[PDB]
DNA sequence: ATTGAGGCTGGTCATGGCGCTCATAAATCTGGTATACTTACCCACATTGGGGCTGATTCTG
């Protein structure tokens, strides 16, 4: 729900993007594993206050 | 500057705990009726306004 009125879940964003359902989980994984490689976001790692 | 393989782009098949929906049920929430006789509670100032006089110009017997 980032920057819009309301969230869209996933099968209705693949859809929308005419791709699967799974291939749309993936490309995601692979987003997310980008996000966790080092090197990058070092201020989202900061923004925790434990 | 080609043709022989690895990494990576497309989709397969269910899969699995989660959430919305149906139904049961005892606890919680509402309305109702009692026929020996019981009858009235328990500080000091300053200002404006209302009501009772107080003359003072108009009229009277």
């Amino acid at each position: 729900g980032i920057d819009m009125n309301t969230d869209y879940t996933l099968e209705e964003v693949g859809k929308q993007f005419d791709v699967t359902r799974e291939r749309i989980r993936q490309i995601e994984a692979k987003a997310l594993r980008k996000l966790r490689h080092p090197s990058r976001s070092e201020v989202l790692r900061s923004f925790l206050d434990d």
